[PDB]
């Protein structure tokens, strides 16, 4: 996997990661002249402690193998530090859905829905746990696929017991999932605008939810309502918001 820099020709920057930017670019191949690629950059990658972590998005991201999981193509580990990785060349889905908000069909948003949770369903399949579901490490491949993108907490999206106890489970992905599925929902609106982090709890244990995006199915809103149960054993799997999602995606396109 690794990749020799000179192979790399740094194109514009496209966006901000948590690391650093990221950039389009192309890489010089064997197998491809002038392969297309999203070059990660890191900050401070002369740090060991910060460089551990950049890089352990890239072995994480090597072990999946999904239509809708990012794929990883190598590393350059020499300062700076770069980690190459397919280009899905729409960008970062919440800017994605502010921009087209009216281009985009109730059909689209479902789709997008369902697609994650496709990959999801993969990653619980293997036993993994995310812990950062939300409509920004979602990255968008064309106007029909979203792929999950990216392996100072995000309260607004965590589950009631990963704010309370820092414990993270399949159970709480699920809370996230129904998070991000209402920002898909709404356009890329954040969750909880206005409100401070620290009083996000409080209105969770006081039984408040979310409200239903404008032009919600009923269906689909009593599906994101599953997901944020508060005693996480009677939160569904994705196996279960994959089929779920697919029935109503299907009746959406009869519709
Ligand atoms: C990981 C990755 N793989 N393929 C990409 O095409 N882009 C990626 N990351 C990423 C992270 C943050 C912001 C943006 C951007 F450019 F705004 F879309 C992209």
């Amino acid at each position: 996997y690794e990749i020799q820099r000179e192979r790399i020709e740094l194109g514009r920057c496209i966006g901000e990661g948590q690391f650093g930017d990221v950039h389009q670019g192309i890489y010089m191949s064997p197998e491809n002249p002038a392969m297309a690629v999203a070059i990660k950059t890191c900050k401070n990658c002369t740090s060991d402690s910060v460089r551990e972590k950049f890089l352990q998005e890239a072995l994480t991201m090597r072990q999946f193998d999904h239509p809708h999981i990012v794929k990883l193509i190598g590393v350059i580990t020499e300062n700076p530090v770069w980690i190459i990785m397919e280009l899905c060349t729409l960008g970062e889905l919440r800017s994605f859905l502010q921009v087209r908000k009216f281009s985009l069909d109730l059909a689209s948003l479902i789709l997008y829905a369902y697609q994650l949770s496709t990959a999801l369903a993969y990653l619980e399949s293997k036993r993994f746990v995310h812990r950062d579901i939300a409509a920004r490490n979602v990255l968008v491949s064309a106007t029909d696929c979203v792929k999950l993108g990216d392996f100072k907490l995000p309260i607004k999206w965590m589950a009631p017991e990963s704010i309370n106890f820092r414990r993270f489970t399949s159970a709480s992905d699920v809370w996230m999932f129904g998070v991000c599925m209402w920002e898909i929902l709404m356009h890329g609106v954040k969750p909880f605008q206005g409100v401070k982090n620290n009083d996000v709890i409080g209105r969770i244990e006081n039984g408040e939810r979310l409200p239903m995006p404008p032009n919600c199915p009923p269906t689909l809103y009593s599906l994101m309502t599953k997901c944020w149960a508060y005693d996480p054993s009677r939160r569904p799997r994705f196996t279960e918001l994959k089929a779920q999602l697919s029935t109503i995606l299907e009746e959406e396109k009869l519709q």
